[PDB]
This record gives C-alpha cells, structure tokens and sequence, in this order.
C-alpha cells in the first residue's frame, strides 16, 4: 500500500465515499474514528470486530502516562495496545487546555498536569502514529473576531511549523500522513484565510476545528456550509469531535470524511445506548424485565447475545460487564451508522438515507 | 447426559480425578469453579475459553438485585447471563452473615440489606441451579466447642430441611442436584457427627465448610485429614471458599474434588497476577518496561497478546481493560492449575507435580 491515497468512488451533492489507503490498512469514509492506553472497556480485536478501520490516539494522556519516549523504547502505540492497523494521534492541544497552569506563548503551551509544534509531532512520532495533526491553538466559543484571529493566525503559523518538523523527520515523512485544522472560529473570512493557509503549506488531509465547542447544530452546519467547501474537494475532510449520530448525517451532507468522539464510549459506561428509533437509558427502570436487544436491528454480538433487561441489571450494579457491552454495543452502532451512509452514497440514495433516519430517530 | 453421575477415572493416595455428568455438561475433576450478576468484567465465552466447566452463582447478591423472582420471570440465570453449562449457587447463608441486622433463630435468617432453608432452596430453584447447596449456619473461628457443636447441631437440621424442600420440588428433584456441607469447626468428633449425619441424609456431594475462615493452612490441612475420609468416597467433596494455588494443592491431596474463590478475580483488579513463579504485583514500577508476558509458559490469549509493561499502565491508569486483562489471564492461571492437577493425577505422577510446583512457585 501507499503511504498514503485518497481515493473517492462516488458523490452526491457534497457528500462523498471512498477509501484512504495507508500502510498498515485501508479506511472506509465516510470513517468514524473510536477514541482511547485503550479503547475504554474493549479489547482491540473488539473495536475491530465493530468494524472500525482506524482509531484515535489520545496524546494528551499518553505523553503524559505512560510517556511517549517510554512508548516509543516499548516498540510504539500499536505494539503496546496490539492495534495494528492506522492510528490518528491528535496534537495534544486541546486536552493541554482542558484538562492541565497553562502559559500561551508563540513558542507553544508551557502546563502543569512546554508542548510546542515540534514537541507535538515528535510525541506523535514517537507514539507511531499514521496520521499526525497538526500542532494548534484552540480558540474559545464564543470568540470575538479580534480574538478568533489572533488565535487562527497563530495556528497558521504553528501549522507551518509542524509541516516543517513533520518533513524533517525521514521515517516520519515516509510512512505517515499530516492533516492541517482549519480554525476561525464561525466567521467566513476568517475560515477562508485559514483554508488559503492551510493550501498554501500543503496537508494530506484537512481537518475543520473549533466546532465541537457547544455552538449548536444549527450554528455548526452554518459554519460547515461555507467551510467545507474551502477545503482541497480531493483531500479528506476531518469533522474534530463531531458527533451526535445526526451531526454525523448533517456533516456528511456537507462535504466531512472523517468523525471522532467520546460520546458512544462515555455515554456507554453512562448507560446510553443508541438505537435507530433514538437513544435509550438503559437505567431506566421500563427496561428491567425487557428481553429485547439493545436495539431490534443491531448485528453487534451484545444485541445477539443479551437482553435489555441483563444489561440494565449490570449498569445499576457498577459492574465492569455493564460497560463493556454497553460499550461494544455503542461503537458498533456508530460503525452501522457509517456504514449504511457510506452504502447509501455509493447506491445515490444517501439524500432519502438522511431523511428516512431523522425520522425514525426522532419519531 | 443424567441428573448427574460422578466417576472415577484414576486415583493416587488421597488424590482423585474424574468426571460429573450433568444435564448442562461435563465437569472434569479436580474442579475450580470462578465465582460471579457476571464473572466480574468477563463474558461468559472468556469465562469458558480459559477452561471452565462451571461456575459459582453468587445467590446472595441476585436475590437482592435484580431478585430470583425476576430472573425466574426473564427465563432463569442461564439465558440471563448467557452461560449454558452449569452453575453451583451458594445457599446465601455465608453473605447474609458477611454483608447484611441480622436476627439468627430456627427458622432461618432475618435480615436487612427472611431467609430459611426451605426459601433458600426455592431462590436457588428460581434460579436454575444445577447443584444447589444446602442452607447452613457458618460457624465463625476461632469458635468454642459447644458453640461449634450447637452451630452444626442445627445445620444438620437444616440440612434435613433443605433435603425434603429440594425433593419436594419434582422439577428441581429431576433436574438437578443437592450437596450437603459439613460444619464442625476444627473438632474432629463434631466433624464425624456432622458426617454421619449428612450421609445418613443422604446428598449428591459433600462439601467442606468452615474452613475459608482465617485458621492458616497449617490448620485447614490438619482438620482436612481428618475430615474428607470421614465423606462417602463415591461422591464429590467440594472445599468451599479455598484458596490459594497452594491449597488447592494441599486440598486435592487430600481427597477435594471442587473449589471456589474470589481471590483469582478480586486480586486480579487489584493488580496480582498468578504465575509459576509466584504472584506478582503487577502495579510495581519494576514492571513498567517489561515486555514479557505475566506468565513465561500461560496460554491464554492475555499472555499471547500483551505485555507485563502495557497491563501496569492499564492498572496504574485505573482502566477498565486493566481488570478484564488481568481477569482473565488469573482465571486461566488457575484453569491451568486444574488441568495439570487433573493430568498428573491420571499419569500417576500428581506427588511430583506437587513437590515440583511448590518448589518453583515459592522459590
Ligand atoms: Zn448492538
Ligand atoms: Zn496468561
């Protein structure tokens, strides 16, 4: 295989499907990328058996526990966890800001539990990662304009340097790919100076930031409208954070390749299941003697094997299982999801696909 | 298959091994039975994969949550947590001492989160019990020679009742079985009578009970020399609560046939992995870069697949993975444990087998 391409095998309107061939696998996109040491609760073979064609790496995490040049001496992420196939690593910028006594510079972030660009490729290179991101500046919702460009600009220039960093390493360039984050905030000139960036330093992939920040659905498909189509059409499109199983249908509408979150994972462990006739609580005491799967379609194992009611029983408990099917059961649905858009896309009926699922979502 | 059916297959001194048919499957003996609403953090095909013929129902929780009753509505404990082969449940008794206001009287147990033997037969029928226990009173240690006395006095007693209200039950009396269990204390004359009663009674296996208590093996094996031959030699005898990989050893040595505990599963999610050099604490920073398995020679898919270094981070890091990893590599550990008891025994060659594991395990 390449060490990268990105291949589109059919359109409709703005939505597209096809493949990005990579070293260690081939990825379906639309893609829906599980996020994890681990992929919380679930083996790999698990995550694989779901259908994921790749995962997110939390850098953030790694870097700090159990450190990226301990990984690196044990062989690299995909050796540690026994995930083989292609691996997106974020930067690490986003959670530095949520999660650490931060100090912004043009140099980088200097926290307490300095990141700069160049620190953040080579923690991603250390970790293996297949695709790297870019090393930015996340800007806050709301931002002023004043703000949202200062901090655009700077990931402008950050973006340049990771590029920089990124080429300079021989085996890093060889066997990885790059994705530049377009940021701005919601304002479309400010969009646009970052796509024109963005495509003046060249990425492999490019990916829409700043969105999953609580603007809401419609403020985001705005935002999306006027973004996507700024982008590189023949390069991948990388919706961050995104979503929701509907923003996934509406980013899709619009042009987006790639989607990562928590939300199947942690809302799983919470006892959020999703089904094609919405969300359920599994808690909720209506379920305790309810023999029926999770959901009445699913081809996960969980919805083969056990019942509603089993399943509420173990999430009222604590116990481990509970959020090991409901996990399963979560990632799965998403990868359904994918699936059936990317299917659906593929036939030219991904318009009808859209409307029929927001219907019975939401009856 | 029968009701059930223990045979014999080959003997050495003290030590058997063979088989009990069920309507549910085979049990091959020497036995460890992992204790579980699941085997915590472990599906039921895991729990099966590492060589278990049969698990331990914890009835004491489930009649709590979610209640016997309404697993016997959902279809019974089997189709509930997706395991075919059969389950021992425990009569209860133990926990309600352990974890309850109790008020202790003939009848039974009163307490708050009545208990008798005849309800105690019923909550393990409403379950779906293959080998239920008889209900008894646990002796506590050290205990007074009159208290012991009194305290088995009445467990024979009960021993009579939960006897007639198994029979009573043509379904239950049809389809499953019934151990009774020897109390006593650490007195040799208590533990004659105690047998002479439950074999004048009359029951499918005899159990050892009393003895998981904190008396040291030094003790526990003196009052097992005494106490298995005093047992019919044609039926199982089942150390209850035992143990360590020591004192299977012990046990099986001298004339045990079946074994549960927690410590497998419990110091598992505490970090302690069994191997055949001894345990190891797996939290120890000396195992943060060690890239070999948790055990050198173990075949499970744990070993096969990770490393000592990943599973200390999952550990350290709190994770899920962490417990279900460790789980089930000390599940199979002792699985393992059983089938070269089971072998060597056959081969006729179980005193060197035990001579030659203390040697490397205590090293
Ligand atoms: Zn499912
Ligand atoms: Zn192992």
């Amino acid at each position: 295989r390449p060490r990268f391409s990105f291949s589109i095998a059919a359109r409709e309107g703005k939505a597209r499907t096809g493949t990005i061939e990579m070293k260690r696998g081939v990825i379906r996109t639309p893609a829906f990328m599980p996020v994890g040491a681990t992929v919380k609760a679930l083996k790999p073979e698990t995550v694989r058996a779901t259908g994921a064609d790749i995962i997110l790496g939390n850098t953030y995490h790694l870097m700090l526990r159990p450190g990226a040049e301990r990984i690196a001496k044990l062989g690299g992420l995909h050796s540690f966890m026994g995930w083989d196939r292609p691996i997106l690593t974020d930067s690490g910028g986003y959670q530095v800001m949520s999660l650490s006594l931060t100090k912004q510079s043009e140099e980088g972030v200097t926290f307490k539990s300095m990141l700069s660009p160049e620190r953040s490729i080579e923690i991603q290179h250390l970790l293996g990662s297949d695709i790297v991101m870019a090393f930015d500046e996340c800007t806050p919702y709301p931002a002023t304009p004043s703000r949202a460009a200062s901090s655009m600009e700077r990931s402008m220039r950050w973006a340049k340097r990771s590029r920089d960093a990124f080429d300079s390493r021989k085996e890093q360039a060889e066997n990885a790919a790059l994705f530049g984050i377009q940021q701005g905030s919601v304002f479309e000139n400010l969009r646009q100076q970052s796509a024109d960036a963005l495509a003046e330093i060249g990425f492999d992939g490019y990916a829409v930031g700043g969105l999953a920040v609580g603007e809401g659905q419609d403020e985001m498909f705005r935002v999306l409208d006027f973004s996507v189509p700024m982008l590189p059409d023949d390069k991948p499109h990388y919706l961050m954070g995104v979503g929701k199983p509907d923003d996934i249908v509406g980013a899709v509408e619009r042009g987006i390749d790639m989607f990562d979150c928590v939300l199947p994972t942690r809302s799983g462990r919470n006892g959020q299941a999703f089904t094609w006739d919405g969300p359920i609580n599994i808690r909720n005491a209506r379920f305790s003697e309810d023999l029926k799967p999770l959901d009445s379609e699913c081809h996960c194992a969980v919805c083969q094997k056990w019942s509603r009611a089993y399943i509420h029983a173990l999430i009222r408990a604590g116990e481990i299982l509970g959020a090991m099917l409901m996990t399963e059961h979560n990632i799965a649905f998403y990868q359904q999801l994918m699936q059936k858009i990317r299917d659906s896309i593929s036939e030219g009926r991904f318009s009808q696909f859209a409307q029929d699922f927001r219907a019975r979502y939401f009856a």
